[PDB]
This record gives structure tokens, sequence and C-alpha cells, in this order.
């Protein structure tokens, strides 16, 4: 005797294949009919709004009036929502912003009383192995997935050579750090009960049909039907369908149900054999055609614009305002949760993925401009509060007192670029041009040189000086009017060290090269880079002696495939930067710094065949398209510019050029030779190791695209390579040389999926321009290179203030105890109370390490991820893949 | 003490009104969300100084409601702090949603404004009872019937009015000279407003010092400053400025002021208290102005008119969207309500408010940063995907309620809409599905290669017929193709297919307001170019294309001929986005001196398409000197810079279409820019002997001058704002030039010359400071819309509605064969004047009556009002569709706006 659960819902994609007001617009049908057969129908039970708050957001910001017919349906339990704000797409938003998710879900399942106590991924396209801690740390015990694993026959033997098999559509999920979920797979997808008939002969055919569908891999007699699909209207009549149901089958209860009553009875019922699955859940076990992984590169810069907020927002903004506090007593809460959601609405899996149609991405850029703005603002703001708050009494008043800021989690070693004003002329009454002419006399009666001073007047050697110029620029004060002026600017680089969460206050006042031209060599204490005649590399490591040849090569390939599936043609041979003209620009040369551009040109060609056009419109299969590359060619021309820095093991790229070409892929390899049959790649709050080898039981494309943070690595057990990237989401192992290939451009026509949606912007045609890393490791920096992958996207920060008494020292570190092996993710404060909130995350998941970090004159106590207190005392280690959340309160 | 028992006169006082505000655009020289953040630091202020000051009286927030949403949607929590200094009168809000620039939004778009705003004034509970326009560029002829139509019985304005003292005799030539701060606004159909004019600026009372020796050096300046216009003992003082913080101290300063002039009552006021006590005290009669102040007297160079053709692709979007709405979705759901019972209030009203988040003045005049215009391109699309969403599902609920059972039931319905206020003929260009092959359970390929054979074995014609079963022989089959689509229905899962399509033209004439059902079915001469002439024949126009691409036009009618048409002009461009500037000795270059080349696109009986492409050389940019100019803030009219010497290829094609049976030649042109700091217009010279001219604007056919003022006038240039169409006419002959979304024109007198500007591209925004601006050189691809029309004094009006009912087109959806309530033809109106144009046809959100809107098109005649919509009644209402008391015309005065409300009989 089972119970057949119905559970009412829609898959609510919030913009995908239309833009997203014409979903929004439909959306309002979905609730309105919703709240209307809440009324006319007393016998149904409940509706599951996607696991996403965001929803009732955006039916209120259309029909504000109806918020006390929403919050009395959530009251009832007839509309079951969150817990979380958006449905993301786990390996493409960054570790912070899967926490984010969670919390702002949970305020607003807060607001409305009620939520829905399931994590929630029915569509995402591979699942982050840290997904059982996230959950546990979440206040949450279970996840529902649909994708990324396969169950196995309920009815099979042992054997347990298949890691990603499954008896059961319920699985005891374990990740890195040892957590243990529920994972609830949607075995028969999230459809499986899906219009469910009304008349006899119609629902005998269908029942017969799922029940013994989903009994093939139930583990207790509650199998669990999901009436709904991808945007599916409500079922208005469903209340008669399992009427019908009951009464044509006496051996099955069906019954209404809703995801809390489901797992409840799932918890009584639970057999102790329940499969084991360990890790990340990325169908490794499958072909490999539809994972789906090259949603990672599809619109690169999109995934650059989500960098960009996201190290803003995480590690700039919060940082500042954190520390800013001490000063003014206050944390802009109101104005973060805005610039959070703004940037979250760029989060659902079909958005962040660039699986969409062209005005969805359109649209994104937008949002995601507006939360930068959000956040940049709230930065500057905080740095001012502190710089100004900082007593620069020891600076004479003839210069000009600056503050420099690192906001990451480590030390921070840089050449910074910058840009300081040195004297402002003020508009006042008179005409632009007569103020003008004053800051030109000035410049021309200049005999003396800029310096940059500490505060006991030392000069600093290291600044080089680069020019000064004019500019206009302005003041907003708070109390009074703007304020235009004409700048004197002073541009130049400043070789710098600052711990962790530090601040150094310096002034501006009056007072052998790293490359060699008949070498084309780059040298420093750590590497000797030469620029091969071809424009590849010859890397050396001075340290291990390693030498590393023909890296830094640029392939270009065909792709007719569409946003979430690379495809290269049959018989598809790369085109090669290295094999066409190569020329050498030095841009700058320094004992400090050296920038050296190498630019190739190469014929590539300018688009697919015309075959493409109709497989697309056919809607053939990507796996079956028969397609070609054009025989017309253009040329095409990369730069890249390489920066080597003094005291940096890591070496910095710039690649950029004009995309004028259609369906190809851009990538570029750095082959390692190094001996290892795994890789280890940046992933959601883990290191996480990965065959460099696809399951070739299963695996039958002949690719194997990955998803990665901030960067992915090999080593050998001694020595290895570290690959940074910002924003460049996918890369490769081609495990037969162990080359690590990142992927910088993939320029496809098409959406892809249930139909033909031509989105000629996918092409991604216009000037792009990819950052990137390279550094060379050994046991002993290999945990350093990670958090210089990390950390490296965010520059030292810089504000100018005055000379002034102050509270707060020209020099400072708000925390100490850094551990290479341990990454910090979180600087920020607590909605609650004010109280700082740390997270910090191990980066090994096979190794515990010291736990070092503190704040002075602070004690620590532990909170889960929504940052609520625990009773766990603070550990003096992590554990193997822990994340460690702490409020800090003064002692 | 003394004064008591040795009692001297009695001396009179001024009163002082302080009013604290600021004048906050939403987004300008940043993005939004930078002004945004400034603006949750200002009402945190005002919220803050609210209980900490008990002096402290009120703070007017800017006319616009649109900062209440903008605050509360950061600290949503606040709400009941916001309600609360609301009703207590310390935030004083609206009237308005924005402030927007009147020329370059539509004219429902000025009434949507006021509707909006009271909307959100009536939910929290207060209002300001005065039109707001500080700070805009030009003040439309209409503000006075505008304003009192909606309840307003004054509006304050800072440009355009010159005051002068009452210590010299007033010059009667001068008609934009006020005696006083206070004038009588008298708009074309005699509505009379107060004028309230921010003599010295809306910033005159900006940080008013609370120490006494700066506090004298202020006032004594101020009073004087502000007595010198006063018709009345009350004095304006305006505590404000662009995004200025709120003067956290003014109560200090009133006092300090109280306490040093005894002659002078400072009191911090609103201006709801202001215009009560100049009720009071105003004299009788005040110096009229009649019309659009646009800055006519003045030496033309500050107008800042030139914003109509900055970033001409945002006026284009507008003009797309507010189409959308006003003349296909709201007529559609007007009408669909009476099949449904419901109209979608809460949709719409979305849709506006997103749509007039783009129509604060800085946004739609293109005069801010490259941020703030890409964003406006986002909120462009989300109205209009909401409109279009809307109207497609009205037309479906239209279509599916009539009975359509007259077709046979092997043919495909389809309705076709007019949803203008006028007969329209066109030439529809229709793509209709003819079979649909679902994906079912099969590879799509199989699928698709059924739908291929289908279309390989046919061999019938496709037709079009009525309800009679009679074939439309005028109707041509462009061709057939297999197309992917799919189906969203109500209640279930999303349904993919291959379709097969039938691309035809369809010629057709359509009553006001109207639908005819057609169907499509298989069944079983001299062309309107001639190449051997190069001309274009119809039985209205003949059209000569000369050898080097501009046309000769004779009028068919009374005979007239017009060479040398259709000029494409380039010159350089050393300004910004407020104004352009043509370089010292600038000569323009023109494309009929390049390399031309004729195409014949199509050429049939019922429609022809010839493309003109024209290759000239034109400077790549401007020269060196201008970037100094700019990094160093030089007056545009100081600039020294000229075109660079080094030149480029530009290529313009130009798609000219004549209809049949269509009086008005269409033309677009297209072209990628890849050239900076220029101007492309086009020109049409008439040689038309008069001295006006007559423009399109809000909701006025406005007469104006063809030279500019000499007295004042020094701008070479006299650029003007346009909506629909320009037009010249001589009293029995003239020309009639229509656009889409290109609102800037010129009159050149020496000729009687039109020039439509259809590209102008600069570097920086300007104003205060150097802002570049990149993106305000408009590179990359163009497409440009606009029209010919010949015309005498019998066509003259109707020459007006083709050209602003001409940007909608014949809408069409298509449904099945069934039963239903509907006819499968029918006018929703009857009672049509050329001289009457509808704006409005939409519904009322309290009983859902129909509300229609209807202005006449001409300034200087009464004309017969015989709008009929069958089976409803009217009543008048004002433009907030609130119901008056008047009884319905049955004339329309000079220049009236007449809004209805209709109910069922
Ligand atoms: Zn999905
Ligand atoms: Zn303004």
């Amino acid at each position: 005797t089972k119970k057949v659960h119905i559970i009412s819902h829609s898959h609510w994609d919030r913009e995908w294949y239309m833009a997203y007001e014409q979903h929004h617009m439909r959306l309002i049908n979905l609730i309105d009919d919703l709240l209307e057969v809440f009324q006319t129908d007393p016998d149904f039970h409940s509706f599951h709004l996607d696991g996403q708050t965001i929803i009732l957001d955006d039916y209120l910001k259309v029909r504000p009036e109806r918020e006390p017919e929403i919050r009395q349906a959530i009251a009832s339990g007839k509309l079951r929502i969150g817990p979380f704000y958006i449905l993301q797409d786990d390996f493409l938003t960054s570790s912070e912003s899967n926490v984010r998710n969670m919390l702002i879900g949970k305020e607003d399942c807060d607001r409305w009383g009620a939520s829905v106590p399931l994590g929630y991924f029915p569509d995402t396209f591979g699942n982050m192995g840290q997904t059982p801690q996230l959950m546990l740390k979440a206040g949450l015990q279970a996840a529902a997935f649909g994708r990324g694993i396969r169950p196995t026959g309920f009815n099979n033997q042992v054997d347990t050579s298949e890691k990603y098999s499954s008896q059961f559509s319920e699985i005891s999920w374990q990740g890195p750090d040892n957590s243990r979920i529920l994972g609830l797979l949607f075995a028969n997808w999230y459809s499986n009960g899906n219009e469910i008939p009304t008349t006899e002969a119609e629902a005998r055919l269908f029942w017969d049909k799922k029940l013994a569908d989903a009994e093939r891999f139930a583990s207790t007699k509650h199998l669990l039907m999901m009436n709904g699909c991808d945007h599916q209207p409500v079922q208005l009549d469903v209340t008669k369908a399992i009427a019908l149901a009951n009464q044509l089958y006496p051996d099955y209860e069906f019954v209404h149900s809703c995801f809390e009553d489901y797992l409840a009875d799932l918890a009584d019922d639970l057999p102790e054999n329940l499969s084991t699955v360990q890790g990340e859940i990325t169908s490794q076990e499958t072909d490999g055609w539809y994972t789906l992984a090259n949603t990672a590169s599809a619109r690169i810069y999109l995934k650059q614009a989500n960098t960009r907020v996201s190290r803003q927002l995480e590690n700039i903004t919060e940082p500042l305002a954190a520390m800013a506090y001490e000063v003014t007593s206050t944390y802009p809460h109101d104005q973060l949760r805005y610039a959070w959601k703004t940037l979250m609405q760029n989060h659902p899996h079909d958005s962040i993925c660039g699986c969409s149609v062209d005005s969805v991405h359109r649209e994104m850029m937008t949002r995601f401009e507006k939360a930068y703005e959000v956040g940049h603002y709230l930065a500057k703001e905080a740095a001012k509060q502190i710089a100004d708050a900082i007593d620069t009494r020891d600076f004479p008043m003839d210069s000009q007192p600056f503050v420099l800021f690192n906001t990451s989690g480590h030390s921070k070693t840089s050449v910074a670029e910058l840009s300081l004003t040195w004297k402002k002329y003020h508009f006042g009454q008179r005409f632009p041009k007569e103020v003008y002419q004053e800051a030109q006399e000035y410049l021309a009666r200049l005999s003396q040189s800029f310096q940059i001073i500490d505060t006991s007047g030392q000069v600093r050697p290291e600044a080089e000086i680069l020019g000064t110029s004019i500019a206009f620029d302005y003041d907003l004060p708070k109390r009074s009017f703007r304020e235009p002026y004409f700048a004197i600017k002073v541009r130049l680089r400043l070789p710098i060290t600052l711990p962790a969460m530090s601040w150094k206050t310096l002034a501006l006042k009056l007072g052998v090269s790293l490359y060699d031209d008949s070498n084309q060599c780059l040298e420093n204490g750590f590497l000797k880079v030469m620029i091969q005649t071809d424009g590849r590399l010859t890397i050396t490591d001075k340290q291990s002696g390693l030498i590393y040849q023909d890296l830094l090569r640029f392939e270009d390939c065909g792709d007719i495939g569409n946003e979430y599936i690379s495809r290269q043609p049959n018989h598809d041979q790369p085109f090669y930067a290295d094999q066409g003209t190569i020329k050498l620009n030095i841009i700058s040369n320094t004992a400090q710094v050296a920038e050296l551009e190498i630019q190739q040109t190469f014929a590539i060609p300018i688009s697919a065949d015309k075959l493409l056009q109709a497989e697309m419109e056919a809607v053939i299969d990507i796996t079956e398209r028969q397609a070609r590359r054009s025989q017309e060619k253009a040329e095409l021309t990369l730069t890249t510019l390489i920066r080597m820095e003094k005291n940096n093991p890591r070496l910095q790229f710039t690649t950029r050029f004009d995309n004028q070409m259609t369906n190809h892929r851009l990538r570029v390899l750095f082959p390692t030779h190094l001996k290892t049959d795994h890789h280890l790649a940046d992933s959601i709050f883990e290191t996480v190791k990965r065959p460099n080898h696809p399951d070739a039981t299963f695996w039958k494309n002949p690719s194997n695209p990955q998803h990665q943070e901030c960067f992915v690595s090999l080593f050998d057990g001694e020595n290895g390579v570290t690959i940074g990237n910002y924003g460049l989401n996918e890369y490769e192992i081609l495990p037969d040389t162990n080359t690590i290939a990142i992927t910088l451009l993939r320029s496809v026509g098409e959406m892809g999926d249930w139909g033909y949606f031509p989105t000629p912007e996918a092409q991604c045609l216009g000037k792009h321009s990819l950052s990137y890393s390279f550094e060379s490791i050994t046991k002993q920096t290999q945990f350093a290179s990670y958090w210089r992958a990390q950390e490296g996207q965010v520059p030292v920060i810089t504000t100018q203030t005055n000379q002034h008494e102050g509270t707060l020292a020209a020099e400072y570190s708000y925390l100490t105890g850094t551990n290479d092996q341990v990454a910090l993710t979180a600087f920020k404060r607590r909605l609650a109370d004010n109280a700082l909130i740390t997270r910090s995350y191990n980066l090994s998941n096979d190794k515990t390490c010291d736990f070092s970090l503190s704040l002075p004159n602070y004690n620590a106590k532990v909170t889960n991820l929504l940052e609520k207190d625990s009773k766990q005392s603070t550990p003096s280690q992590l554990g193997k893949a822990e994340i460690l959340t702490l409020a800090w309160k003064k002692q």
C-alpha cells in the first residue's frame, strides 16, 4: 500500500527563451490563478513556488494591492515558499553568492512567516560538492535535484564500480567535510506528475506508467509525483484528478501534498541501505554530451561582469564598511541588501549560464552595472570614513596624505597603479579657461620632483612617477552644493606590501630592468620567462629548476553548437596563433615591473558554413551536425600583455582582440607534462579534486569541459602549476600532455535546448579583454598560489584625506593569524546586531590545518551560514573542507 | 511702549517665504544608482530633522512622486515614517510622477505623468497644488489647458521669460518679457493659469547663512533680487539647488534673518501656503504670456533645443513604446473588455511607470552620461515587452469571440485591426501560419522533413477570402517557408512546432477603430515604377529619381513641382548633448555629390520599393583641437576646432516606398555611422511662399515663424521640436513631412527648406563640466523613418493625422472557425473628423468606463465634434478621468482637448 504524494508546482525560470517581462506577465497569470483556486476549491492543498522567494516580489511589483491575499495564502500553507531567493547555477556564481542566496531567501521567508525545509536544485547544471555542508549550516537537512546523477535500477546487484549510480531516488549525500544530507533525486524528472488526467481511460494509461516509473526507484512506500513543469500553468482540476486516481487504485493512497509533509513521511520510513554519493555531482558517469557544462564559456563577458560585482561587494565594499563602523557606528545594511538582490537577479541559472535569448543578456548587463554602482559608492564612502578618522598629523602641510587598503584575507604584495590629486583649482565664479591656464602655469613652473613619504618622513625610492596632467573633477559634499575643479593629477607606480585586512597611510610631496631585449627574457627572483620566436613562452622556475616550454598557445577551433554545449565540427583542426605573424612591443621596463606585448596575426574561418543555418532551423541535435567552418578566412589579431612584478611569483596576462568571426572558440593552453592523473579546481568553498581523464566506461564526448571559480592547478606531489583567471570559468585538462586549457571566447548563434532560438549576440562580436595568470609551485607554495589567484582579483584600494587629528592609527591590521591553507571569503557585519562576521574555509579536502584567525580585542563565537549563533566552541583547527563562520564581539 | 501713547504711521512689511527643496535629477552626470544612494541620504536627513527640529516646517520634494518609490525600494521599512511625514505636511509631494521634457515625450505621456502622480498622491494622502516645471527646456503651449483640466491652477517654471522691473516702461513688442515673477499664462484654447517664474532661479535661497556678517551680505542681495520682480509683498526664496542636501540649520538661518530685518517676516513655508497668500494679494491683472515658451527672445545659443537630436535612437525607442501603449495595447484591451469583462489596469500601470522612468528631462533629452542611456534602453525594452504581451492577448481575446463560421474548414481565419482614430489605408505586410507540424514525441528533423514534403507537393496557390468567399485579387503572395514556432497555452505546457508560413502583402482600407476578418486558403498590371524613366507614379504623385539621387516630385492634383528633394547633408558638430555647433567656416558635404546607385527592391501595381544609395567621403572626426577645448570646458560658442582632414566613405541607403492608394511617400534611411562629431540631415526645399510653419506639438499644431527673432537671436541655427510632423502651407498648397522619433527639424527660411535631423554625433555631455560621452557619438547601424506628402487646403488636416497614425501598423491575429458573440467586421466608433485627432482609447480604473481623448488639430478654427461609440453614452471628464458636470460639446473650440467617459446604454 503506497502513498502517492502529488506536489503541485511550476518550475519558473525567471527569464529564458523570452525576455523577463514576457515570462513576468505569465507569472501574474499563474499567481492570479492560484489565489482564485484557493477560494473556489477548498480541497486544493498547496502549491510549491519553485523554491525561490523572488517570485513573491515579482508578483507584488505588478499587483502591490494583493499583498494581504499573498500573506494569507502563505499563512495558511496554500503557497509554499523558498527557502532560496533564486535558483542559481552553483558553479558560475561565487562561493559567497551561494550563501547570500540563502541569507536573502531566509530573510524573505522570515518576513512572510513561512518556508519550505528543502534546498531546491531541480534543474541545476551540476551540483557543487559542498551542498551537504551548505545545507546543514543553513538549517536544511535535504536537497532535491534533477541533474548530475542517473538512477541505476533499484533492482541491480552491488558491484559498485559506478560511483555516481544510485539504486534509489533517495540518497545519502556526503560532502568533502563529511556532512551528510538527504538527496532527493527527481529520478523521473520534476514533470513526472504533470497534467494528471480527469477521465478514466486516460487516467489509467497515465497512472499505470507513472506508478511503475516511481516504484522503479523509490526506497519507501512514499512516491513523489511532481505536478508541474517549466512555466506550467496551475492544474486547476487537480482535485478531481486525485479523487479519480483514488477511485481507480484502491491499493494506492493519492494525496495532494507538499515537500514538508513528504520529507516528514520519508523520515519515518527511510531504510538504512541508501546509496552514498560523495562530493560533486556533475554527470561523471554519463556520455558527457548533455552536462551543459559549456554554459561556463557562453557569453564570457557576463561571467567577467559577475566576477567584478562579486569581488566589489564581497571583498571591497563589505570589508571596508565593516571596518568603517568603528568610526561611524553604522553599516549600510539596506543599501547592501539592495545591491545583493540586484546582483542575484542575474544569478538564476538561465541568466548567469548565458543560455537565454539576446534581450535577456542585455537586461543582465544593466543589472550588473546597477549593483556595481551601489557597491562602488558604498566602498568609496567607507574608505573615506576611515581615512578622515586617521591621525594624519605626522605628514607635513605641504603634502597630500593617502591611505592604501588591503581588503583581502592574506598579505598583498603588488605594484599599485595610482592617480593622485596633488592640487585642486576650483572654478569659483571664474571662466574655466582662466582656471585651466593657472593649472598649466603651475606645471610649467614646476622644478621639483614628486615623492612618496611615510609618517616618519622617509622617502620610498621604489615609487615611480609616470607623469602629471590636468583633469576636470568634482566633489559632492554631504552638506553643500557640487564643487567642480581642475585637478593636477600625479600618475605613479607604488610597490607595496600590505598585511591581510590592513591599511597604511603615506603622502605625496615635492622634493637593472626586469626585461632583457637582447635575450627577450623577463626575469625576477622567481621566474625566467623566455619569449620564443613564435610568441610562446619558455618559463624556468628558479627555485625548483623545472623548465616549461611552449606555454601560452592560442588555439582557435570551430563551434557549431549552442549556448549550452560546444561542438567542434567533424575533422576540425585548430588554428594556432603562433603559426601566424608575431610582433613584440615593450610597454614598460623597470626594476619593479615589466610589461611586454606579444601580438599574433593569424587567419581563421570568418564563420561556419551555410549548412549550420539549416541544421539550427531544423533543430538538429548538436551531436549529429555536419556543418563545418567556412572556407573564407579573415585575419584575427591577438595582443597579450604580460606583466611581471619584482616580488611577485605570479605572472599576469591580459589578452585582447576584436572578435569579428562567428561560431568559434578561442583558448589559451599551458602544457605542463606533469606526472599526475588528477587536478585541482577552485570550486564552491572547496579545492575539488578531479580526474584528468573522464570515465571511459560511460564518456563519449571527445571533450571534458569543467567549471572553475578563481583557479585550476596541476600538482605532482612536489611541483606544479597554478593558472588563475578573472571570470574565465571554463577549463579543460588535456590528459595526454597534462595541458591546462582556458577558454577565452566561445561564439555561437543560437540558445539551444527545445527549439530554434536565434541569438546573434551570443557570437560575442567586438572587443574583448581576458585576464589570467601563471604561477609555478612547490609543496611549500601550493596553497599560497591558491589564495593569490583568489585575492589577486582584488586591487589595493586607495583614498585621499588631509592633515587632521584622528582616533585611528595611520597603519593598522584589523586581523592577524593568517594561514596559507585557510581562505577568507567574508568580512562583513551581521544584520541583527552589527557584530563583525568572518567566513573562512579549508583550501584542502584531504588535510586538516591550524586555524589561527584573530581579531585584536575581539572574542569569536561560531555561527551557521545564516549568522545564527551555534553551541559549538571556536575550533583551533579546521576539518577537511570545513567552512567556518564566526561572529566577533569586543572583549 | 512709547508708541502706544504717541502712535506713528502703521508700516507695511514684506513676507519672505523660504521653501526648502532639492531639485533631484533622477539620473544625469552619474548613473542612476550613484544619484539614488545620495537620495537615500537626503530623505534620511529629512526624517531625522523632522524628529529633532520642531521649527522645520516642510520640504518640497521637487514635484515628483517617483522619489518616494526610489527611497522605499532601498528602505521599505521606512514606509510608516514616510507616510507620517506626508500626513503631517513635513514632506510636500507631487503632483507629477516625474519631471519631463515636455516636447520630447508624447502628448499622452504628458497626461499620464499627471495621472500616475495623482494616483501616487491619493495613495499617500497629500499633494501640492502646483504644476512643476522648474528646469524644463521649453514649455509646451498647452500647459495652461493641461494644468486646468488636471485640477491645477498654477505652474512654476524657470526658463524663457525675462522679467523687467516695476521701474521701466514695458516693451510691447517683447512677447516673452514680463513685468513680474507672476504672470497670466494663456494657452491656444484660451485657458489661463497663474505662471510662477523662478526669476532668480530655483536656487536663489540656497545655503542661507547662520552668521550675521554673511547673512547681511546674503539677504541685502537676495531681498533686492526678489523685490525687483515680485508683484506682491510675498517674496519667494527657494532654499535648494541641483541635488542639494537639506540645509539642516535653516531654522537658525530664518531666526537670524527675522532679527536682522524688522520690516520682513521670514517664514519657513511651502508652495500651498505661498499660493494661498498670492490669491489674497495678486493684482487683478498681470502681464499675459501667450502659448509656448521656448526662449524665442534670447540669443538662441542656450535654449538647449538640440537635445531633440541627441541620441536619436532613444527618441525612436520612446516613440515605439509610446505608440505600443497608447495606440495598440490600450485600444485593443479597451475593446477586449466587452468580451472578457476585465482590463489589465495593473500591468498597464507597471508598463507606464517603467516607460516614464525614461521621461525625466535629462533622461529623454539624451543629455546624461553613457551609463544612464544604456540603462534607459533596458527600460524601453521592458515597457515594450509588457505592452506587446498585453496587445497580443487583447487581439486574441477579441478574435476568439468573433463568429468565424462563414469561413470554410480548409481555410485559416485572421482578423485585421485598425487601432487608430481615422480610416487606415495601407498595404499590410503579413506572415501567416498556414499549418502546424507539432514535435510530439518524434525527432524534430523528421517533422521538419514532413513539412518540406508538404511544400514540395503543393500545386495550388494561396488566396485571401472574405466572409462571402470572395477572393481579394490585390493580395500578393511573396513566398512560403518553414519556421520553428511555439504556442504557450493558458492551461497546459508549451507547444513547439514547425509552421508553414505564408508571406504576403494585403492592400486594405479599414475604418477608424475597426476590425475585419478574412481567411487564407488554397485555390486555383502596370507597375508603379518605370525603370526606363526612373519614375515612381501613382494617382497622387509623380516621383522622378534624378541622376544625382535627389527627387523631383509632381503633385498630380495641383500640378505643383518640387525639384531637388531628399538631399542628405553632413556637417560638423563640435558641441555637446545640449547644443549643436557647426565649426567656423564649416562647409556641408552632400550625398548627391558622391557615388550614386539605384536598386529596385520590389515593383508591382500595389507597391514599389526603390533604394537610392549614395557613397560620399566625410571627415572621420573633429580635429585634434576639440579634445583640448572639451577638457578645458571652453564654451561651445568660443570653440575653434574644425573637422578632421582625414575622411572615410559613408554609404547611405534610402528605401522609398510608394503605395497605390497612398498620398504619403515613405522613406527609410540606413547607414553604419563610423564617424564622430558630425550631424546628418535630410532636406526638403519647398520654395513655398509663407512666413510661418506648423509643427506637431503637445496636443496642438503650433504655428511658429520661419525666421527667429532678429532683435535677439545670434545662433545661426534655429532648431525646433516636433512630435509626428512639421508642415509648410501657403493657404492653398503645402508640404507635410512626417517622422518616427526624429524630433528635431529646422526651417531654412530663404528657400523654406524643411530639414530633418537624422543623426547628431558628439563626445561630451556639456553643461557644468567635462563629462566625456563616447556613446553619444551614436556609432553603429541606424535606420530612420520619415515621409513626404504634398497637400492642398482639402487634404491638409488628413496629412496631419496620417503622419500621426501612420506610425501605427495594422494589427493582425489568427483564430480558428468558431461560434462567437462578435461580428466578423465591426467599427467600434463612428463620427470621425479630419480636424479632430484621437489620442487615447482606454479604460478607467474606477469603473472600467471607456475613456476617449480627442483634440482640435487647429489653433485657429473651431470644428464639428461628431465622435460616437455605438451602444455607449458619453459624459465629459477632466484629463484625470474624473466626471465633470459639463455637457458633451457638438463642436471643439480652438485647440480644445476633450476627454470623455463612455458607458454602455
Ligand atoms: Zn530551469
Ligand atoms: Zn533639472
